């Protein structure tokens, strides 16, 4: 009910239907979505937590305006937060079951690669990549860490598979997935070996793949900008 | 503005322990408690979810977040890691002449809190100026996204920079530890000026571990000090 | 002449012709290499600095014995030393000329690769990889750092290009990731991101350890193609 | 080795380089060096070569040796390398683990170092700290149980200015240096704590930061106390 309200409202913000700087109010938003006030209230609050809306001082909400600096900083925060989770898992240790689970996801991700450099199941990688980053966040067994890492990924343009959309299935991106999969293996290896410094460094570097993919799209493939939701609304971008 | 007296009153009742961890809150029962209308109560319950004091229940309603010792240790870790990011980015990107003069002035004022003997420290003066230093450090790299994320990491009562420095916890062991902490403040600024991001990050992370060291000293050696420290009311 | 004596002496140690525990003396070594004593003296001293020989009290050298732990530790030290050079270059800054030179090496390394990994210049990569690691060591402009980094890379089994016949499908695929690391080190140095520059340079040295561990577990016939590796007991 | 003519020449020749008797930039040849030490040609050749391996001399392209010259930049870079090498030993000890006996030994040195401090900020046994500080850094290098790593930290700490207690000589016992020892002792405690807790990242970061104290103390002598330069037996090698 409330979840269905979040999806539609998020879609209207990211499409540019509700532009940056636009003021949103409980009743006018409920009329727009043709949904009851209770789910709409949950949706507006959830999208504030997610970072798409800001609260206005006298009540109501405002659609946030993002710059390139915001995208780069969001990717940085996510990498730094995932690096913390990986380091703490290596320092504290991981349970037999949790390790078996994440190692199974890495093995499934290996099945997305073939003989030629381009032979990669892009859609299969993107779905399993989300699972790997979820399991990595929970690895150290801390709810506080899991919540803070998940919040850092909820943030705009900070999702692990955000720069891997189905329609951005290009050669240059498929070749870069082999290096990314080697990073997943290295994070788990470092955690097993109790090498916190390595686990953190690899997780931070791994997040920077998103920034490289973004920079590739601006300089070499600008038609791919519209494939990332909301990215074409960032006026700054170039 | 900003949720009014409703958000303030409801936050005060959660932090005092009046509304304990695990307690379920609903629109109507909360409105009866605050003797306010439904609209300002709905804003308050939503705002405190965004702030991280409440969690949403799957079938509607809210639940007061419960915190344990592990949560305090992890919050201090996240704060250090976030401050370390701000310090590293300030060193990598560079800092404006005005912003550097401001932070360096706070460090100079903090130096005036120290005397001849190891215990000769103005504890209340350090705590107030320490809050300013950490605020200024968060804004140094010039990024709003970083400043917001660092301030959020510092927002819980026990994750605050001066949280483990309350006026009544003015003990000898804690005054001796402030000299090392002040040397860390100087080192963070020096590393930023020198464009040494790695050092700036490492010092900021280590500096935050002082809070954990001071917390661990209480649990083991002075448990009567637990009640005096804010945030430790949300703990069991 | 002295450099020629070092190559010939190093080759006999790494082939196992001069086994570990063997005692070497100026005269007997000069008779063996059929070279004058002065270049042989330089060679014996240079190989002590490099870590292949140990000095005996009273003169004379002894050929060192190496274990897998020695290889693992050498690679660790090299990565840590290269990470220092990369971090200091990012923190201090690099001159326009030095940055153009190292970036030209990276561009030449790209020409070792095509569209596919089927035809990748393995011998070409190894030669240019040595140049990249030489320039990276000198980037921060410190002679002290350059000397300590080159020493850490002279060390046994620590060399950056640690294999003409060992040219398999897998080791060719791993050179693409290694080249992306070279690009990332330079990018981090340009961007003044010391932390990143250090982390990438450390992780880059670990590729050697990963490739060593692959041969032992999956391709032991490739052990004889690595110089001196066939002498270690594991 | 000290009893051999070869070993005796290394001790005497090292002493003349470190005293400044043989200054930086001085070309040393087999003959001139042998006349100086009044020793035969063969032990001199061993001596000259051993000090090149040691890093005190450099080889000249057309034959012969040159006394290696050191500048302020070289001292700063040497302290950086030592911190980076000690940080590696501390990180590897935390990652691998340390035996019960080795931990009890280093923790005993930390406890002995705590006995060097009193009530006032200046109340510090400077000579007692310097001797025990050498033991702590010795014990720290060996902690991970790797011989190559121990040797590598040993080498990084071998130049007279790259030594852990080099910037703590008996004659440089000043107020501004005694106050800095309290922070340094807290870092010794933090390195051991990080190793026990298996926190390699922290162990490395603290060991690197700890080494920067030596740079801070050096910079203080140059900018504020230049009369202290000559009384540090280790800064004699410095040109400018
Ligand atoms: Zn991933
Ligand atoms: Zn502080
Ligand atoms: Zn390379
Ligand atoms: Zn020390």
């Amino acid at each position: 009910h409330g979840g269905r309200a979040v999806i539609e409202l998020r879609e209207k913000i990211l499409s540019g239907e509700l532009p940056g700087g636009m003021r949103l109010f409980e009743v006018s938003t409920a009329e727009l979505l043709d949904i009851s006030r209770t789910p709409v209230r949950e949706a507006l609050s959830r999208l504030t937590e997610e970072g798409l809306l800001n609260r206005l001082p006298g009540g109501g909400f405002v659609v946030r305006r993002f710059g390139f600096a915001d995208v780069v900083d969001a990717i940085e925060v996510r990498g730094v937060m995932e690096g913390t989770a990986a380091r703490l898992a290596a320092e504290r240790g991981v349970s037999k079951v949790a390790l078996e689970e994440i190692d199974a996801t890495v093995q499934q991700l290996d099945l997305c690669f073939g003989d030629r450099v381009d032979d990669v199941d892009f859609d299969g990688y993107a779905a399993l990549n989300r699972i790997f980053h979820h399991q990595l966040a929970a690895l150290c067994g801390s709810e506080m860490i899991r919540r803070e890492v998940e919040r850092a990924s909820s943030l705009p343009f900070a999702s692990p598979s955000a720069f891997l959309p189905d329609k951005a299935n290009i050669g240059a991106f498929r070749r870069s997935l082999r290096g990314a999969q080697e990073q997943h293996k290295a994070i788990v290896a470092a955690i097993v070996a109790r090498e916190g410094a390595r686990a953190e460094a690899v997780a931070r570097e791994h997040s920077r793949t998103a920034r490289t993919n973004l920079e590739y799209m601006i300089r070499e493939a600008p038609e791919l900008i519209a494939q990332v939701p909301g990215l074409a609304l960032i006026s700054d971008h170039h």
